[PDB]
């Protein structure tokens, strides 16, 4: 229905706004673009599901997210990819892990404050109905 398409449009507007707020944060600059194989050719071999905020914006616009839970699965991948690829005790790896966890925690905190639970439940019920 048009009412359902309106619902998903509102979801996309909400997700673009959350994703913009993460992308303009200076801590999260490393997560705004895909890893360049040039610098990191072993990346694509270790990390099977690369994810970054530019890929998230592309997916919103392709209507790949029908619920905030599907979006958060991709935010969680940005974090878990960084924890897996950069596990060492040296400061460069610890800084990327801290920034990755901070990205994830910031996205969850914005959604806890600003997502209406009944809106998410409506999205889930339309998605399950398809
Ligand atoms: C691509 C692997 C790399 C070792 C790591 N990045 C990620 C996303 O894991 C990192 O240390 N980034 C440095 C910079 C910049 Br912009
Ligand atoms: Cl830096």
């Amino acid at each position: 229905s048009m009412q359902e398409e309106d619902t998903f449009r509102e979801l996309r507007i909400f997700l673009r706004n959350v994703t913009h707020r993460l992308a303009i944060d200076k801590r999260f600059r490393v997560f705004t673009k895909p890893v360049d194989p040039d610098e990191v050719p072993d990346y694509v071999t270790v990390i099977k599901q690369p994810m970054d905020l530019s890929s998230v914006i592309s997916k919103i616009d392709l209507h790949k997210y029908l619920t905030v839970k599907d979006y958060l699965r991709d935010i969680d991948l940005i974090c878990s990819n960084a924890l897996e690829y950069n596990p060492d005790r040296d400061p460069g790896d610890r800084l990327i892990r801290h920034r990755a966890c901070a990205l994830r925690d910031t996205a969850y905190a914005i959604i806890k404050e600003e997502l209406d639970e009944d809106f998410e439940q409506l999205c889930e019920e339309i998605q399950e109905s398809r």
